[PDB]
Parts: C-alpha cells; sequence; structure tokens
C-alpha cells in the first residue's frame, strides 16, 4: 500500500504524463484533485512538486515541465500497486462509534449522527465538483458509482437520525 | 481525527467498559474486531493492551481487568471525536487507478480490476464474520448497511471487468 507522499506523487506523475505543464498548473491540479477526494488534507501541503524535478522524474524545457523515462517507471510502479482495507481508518472509527453508541448520552448520539451526515454531504459536493456531464472515462464512471453509494449512505444516516 | 493507536485504544476501553475481562480475552477481542474491519493491520500488532494498565486507564482485581474513572474520560474523549475524509487514502489510490487506467497495458488493467474485486470479496467475508442473525444494535444495522453498499460495489466491479 502507498504512503500519502507516494499517492500525491502518483497524482503528479500521471497528470504530467498526459500533457506538459507549468509548475503552477501542475501544483494547482494535484492540490485540487487530492483535496476533492480526501478533503482538506492539510498534512500533505508540504508534499510539493519541486522534489520531482530534483530526482529527474520530471524535466524542464514558473517553468514549463514534462515527464522523463525515470518518471514513467516510477509512475508504473506506483500505479500498479495494491490497495488495502488498512489505510481507511475512518471505517474502524465509525464502526466503533456505532458499537459504543449506547455509552454516550442521548444528546451526544444525535450530534454524532448529525456530524456523519454533514461529512457525507460535504464529500458528495466535492465529488460533484470533480465530476463536473460528458461521460466515457473510467474516472467519470467510478465517480458516478461512488456518489450513488454516498447518496445511499446519506439516506441511511438521515433515516437513522429520524429514529433517534 | 484519531491516530491508529487511539482507534485501538477506543476499541479496548469500550470493550472493557461493558464487562470486566482477562488480559488475553481483551487482547483477542480487540485484535479480532480491528482486523475484521481493517484487514490484517500488521502495523498495529505492537499496540498492545499492557500500556492501558500502565497509565491507570484499566485496573486489576493473565489478570482479570476492569475500566477506571481515568479510562472512562479517555473513552468519552476518544468516542466523541470527528472523522475525516483524510484517513481513508485508498479512495485516492482507487480514484488515481481509474483516472490513469489508460496509461496501463490492457492485461494490467484487467488484473487491477481483478484485484479490486478480490479486495471487496475479502472485505464482505470479514464483515459477515463480524456480523454473525439477531439485530437491534446500531453496529448490526451499520454492518448490514455497509455490506449492502459493498455488494453493490462488487457488482459494479464485476460489470466493469466484463466490459474490458
Amino acid at each position: 500500500t502507498l504512503t500519502p507522499k507516494e499517492a500525491v506523487r502518483l497524482c503528479a506523475l500521471g497528470t504530467i504524463a498526459s500533457q506538459p505543464m507549468r509548475y503552477s498548473e501542475l501544483a494547482g491540479s494535484v492540490r485540487h484533485f487530492t483535496s476533492r477526494i480526501m478533503g482538506p488534507s492539510l498534512e500533505l501541503m508540504g508534499i510539493s512538486i519541486e522534489l520531482l524535478r530534483y530526482e529527474g522524474l520530471v524535466e524542464a524545457v514558473d517553468a514549463m515541465l514534462a515527464i522523463s523515462a525515470a518518471g514513467r517507471r516510477e509512475l508504473h510502479s506506483l500505479l500498479t500497486a495494491r490497495l488495502r482495507p488498512g489505510s481507511d481508518l475512518s471505517k474502524l472509527v465509525v464502526a466503533l462509534k456505532m458499537r459504543f453508541l449506547g455509552l454516550m448520552e442521548a444528546e451526544e448520539r444525535a450530534h454524532q449522527i448529525d456530524l456523519l451526515i454533514e461529512g457525507v454531504d460535504s464529500e458528495l459536493a466535492r465529488l460533484a465538483d470533480l465530476r463536473g456531464g460528458e461521460g466515457g472515462s473510467a474516472l467519470a464512471a467510478w465517480l458516478d458509482h461512488d456518489m450513488a453509494l454516498l447518496e445511499s449512505r446519506l439516506a441511511w444516516l438521515e433515516d437513522f437520525r429520524a429514529r433517534l
């Protein structure tokens, strides 16, 4: 499974592999893509595009940049790597909140469910932003699917909240 | 958002808060619960139940143990903490695989989708293990819901694989 720095690198190397770009454009794109999927991700702000040029993964010509042979190998290595159910700890935390819901006071239980609804709403809005009409891509297909499951989760949470 | 050590602590403190238990029983329960939700989680093996007794969060009477006043405060603090879309990096990694699917060779694309199916299958089996008949709890309700969304994801991935 990839480290957060490797996930950001995968995003940068894949983005630059399609078409050459200016440093500012690449940084802006990676920041937008990663933050729409993961939320603000403030811990990743230091993971900048400057290091890629340092290791010869990206080459020049606010400079216009492009991928290199070393960058393409790193790209394939990163891209063809396994996921894990480890590296999505929120599933455990939510499962623990559900399991120990009775240990909280009534008011606090309702509040915790309100917070989960707020989070799903927020996540749907970010994915809708990223999705933008005009399908065909694996990404557009995946985003439509992920949003459909999120809409079901939102309805389930609202049902739950209404039963409390 | 909680650290992995804090999530394991939440599991331990909530489990012991219901009924007193022997060290071995508590360790076994936490290991089973956390690993069914998160997969093997081999990096968390060092996060043992021994430290809880060290900080006075749990007290004695392979010793029989029980929660203390300090443990109950820590339990509430951990239990009433926000989640984040940060701390579930697999969403980004899968989104990146979908976005850059065209950059892989045809055989590798099919293989990557086979791996995602294998992961969802595995996750469903672990959650089915944890769920065990006899509803009513927030956890049973949440697990039935999460499994329903996972079954939809499995069907979507199989559809995707059949179109390649």
